């Protein structure tokens, strides 16, 4: 079986929620070939204090002993500049994740976005502190006037604004558009790096999940199996970020957003819940697009090299030096994930066939 | 003004499926404030022989005697022009339906709108007698990669140029593009009545559905009980259909769609059943859009005579000559339409509030 070596695999948007769920799809980090795992915060209440990341932290350790964990706060109005200096030195956090309210899941009442210059004296100290504004680009759904009529296909298109307002107002700060959809939200990631050399050099970059390099918008419509946000759109957003992803540019790096949700939870009439499960093949994904596509000698930066580089993931920190190695052996996703108890989960492409299977070497 | 005079309402899309559903159902044509209701053909197996189109014709009747039925053929490859002349003189059906094969519940009968060709000596028969053409207008998915990428949101567009060469090759044959749901499909039926004025001039007609006067498809994102086929488009799609429909021109009228599934067939986590209920509150729908639109005078041409002068309904054959009186009187629409057995069906609105009532009247 012909094999490639990947070293420390990066997965940064992983949800990995409370409970019973949490201690069945943490381990399954591992599984999915992922080393270092940048986990949101969108919990019930949201994380918003430095006593419940550090709680958390540690019971996702004791979870997973060899996975690297990236936590983060919730950007809420509970949140002082103090706070996230205090934090940032204990290295309780590596970024803060940005949730537009009413726009996806845990969401509310979060932020609102055509604004933002509430949160200034804490973009101030991110800055500083050299922590990440991870951004989940879209602007909330208004309908009738003044303005033009937002909805789920521009939302992430009429963001854009507010994410170059804040490249502008905040250059030295890191920030991220979490999980991109549009090709319009391509071309603004290459313009912003338009004079870019190095990879050292970017400040804004763009995550892309393994669903939206397959799925469109007639994957979802009528099958809520495939219902997250962003929604997944047109064949010609799928093109450009495929094409965005195997493009071996810095600013582009892998990030899930592999969100578990009960199959109870996603066999609603009304008010499906959104989010995607990759966890468990989530370098096994990848993989199949970049083989797909004929560029596998690029896989290694868009799951490892540029995200370790952004995030400026140091060897000491790591909880594990094993490398991720694909293996081409050929294997089939299961119809669910569960416990074995109440937690039933549908996987990503539930019984299709990848190429490639992952399993960990340690260093010498 | 509170109370309009309606008199022989027009629904000319109306499904009522067969069996313990059937029973729930055509009551409810008259309780929706239908008088006259054309039947769709999409039953297992489809209805293609004289003897099930009129023993269906006769069950209906037996469960709802004051209401009228136009029956129709489905549109499959077990079809004769003789079929259509013993059909059209012995009075039994009005028109035959077009049913592209996959886009919609029971559609997997259908036909290939690629090529049309075959079915033409059966539309040369149709037109000999008058009978009317219905076409669910979507050309069937075509991820491809090659040639231009057909989806769920671009399908009805995609299917106008066939419907300008059926124009021109029976330009004498009644054909109605059924509920349109995009601007670049009314804007086509504005173009093909360039120079129409009053009313029976109108052989292409355009049908307008209840729910597609209110979706956008951020309502039917996660809530399944919104989706139905062709799918609820965009916001400056909704203002054509809205604009279109107080329009007072004679080639749109309506055509509820009002497709019933039982509620498990529409919470599933993938392959949900595509279709919207209102036939129990069909006219009371129409009538909040109208006056939200300050256009309650064109209530009673959209919604009665236009789509009584397209399909030339004569007095010898109503069921029952009493008229539908719109009253405004409040009414809440139900959490679940329930027989007491096994079928429940989720009503469209359930919840919301209605600003008009309809009850019924006799001539004297
Ligand atoms: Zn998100
Ligand atoms: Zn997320
Ligand atoms: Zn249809
Ligand atoms: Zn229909």
């Amino acid at each position: 079986v012909q094999e490639i070596d990947l070293g420390l695999t990066c997965d940064m948007h992983v949800h990995v929620r409370e409970g019973a769920m949490c201690e069945l799809v943490t381990p399954k980090i591992r599984d999915g070939g992922v080393s270092i795992a940048y986990i949101m915060p969108n919990l019930q209440p949201p994380i918003t204090t430095l006593d419940r990341v550090i709680e958390y932290k540690k019971t996702l350790q004791k979870l997973a002993p060899k996975t690297t964990f990236l936590m983060s706060f919730y950007l809420s109005k509970d949140l002082t500049p103090d706070l996230i200096h205090e934090a940032a030195q204990q290295h309780a956090i590596r970024g803060v994740k940005c949730y537009p309210a009413g726009v996806t899941t845990n969401s509310a009442a979060g932020v609102d976005p055509n604004d933002f210059s509430a949160f200034y004296p804490i973009f101030k100290a991110m800055q500083e502190e050299n922590l990440v504004l991870n951004l989940h680009g879209e602007k909330p759904s208004v309908h009738d006037g003044d303005k033009e009529p937002i909805h789920v296909l521009n939302a992430e298109e009429a963001f854009l604004p507010a994410l170059k307002k804040l490249h502008n107002d905040f250059p030295n700060l890191k920030i991220i558009l979490e999980h991109c959809t549009s090709e319009s939200a391509i071309k603004t990631i290459e313009d912003i790096n338009k004079n870019v050399k190095k990879a050292t050099d970017v400040k804004v970059a763009a995550t892309l999940t393994a669903h939206h390099l397959f799925l469109t918008i007639d994957d979802w419509a009528g099958n809520p199996v495939n219902f997250c946000k962003p929604v997944a759109k047109l064949p010609n957003d799928k093109k450009a970020l495929v094409k965005a992803a195997v493009s071996g540019k810095p600013y582009f790096f892998f990030g899930s957003d592999s969100a578990p949700h009960p199959v109870q939870n996603k066999a609603n009439y009304e008010g499906v819940c959104a989010g995607v499960y990759s966890q468990s093949f989530a370098i096994p994904y990848i993989a199949q697009v970049f083989e797909e596509q004929n560029a596998l000698e690029n896989l290694k930066g868009f799951v490892s090299d540029f995200g370790i580089s952004f995030y400026e993931v140091k060897d000491s920190e790591v909880a594990s030096s094993d490398k991720a190695i694909l293996f081409k052996k050929e294997q089939v996703i299961p119809q669910v994930i569960s416990d074995g108890k109440d937690i039933s989960i549908i996987p990503f492409k539930a019984g299709d066939k990848l190429s490639w299977s992952v399993r960990w070497e340690p260093r010498l």
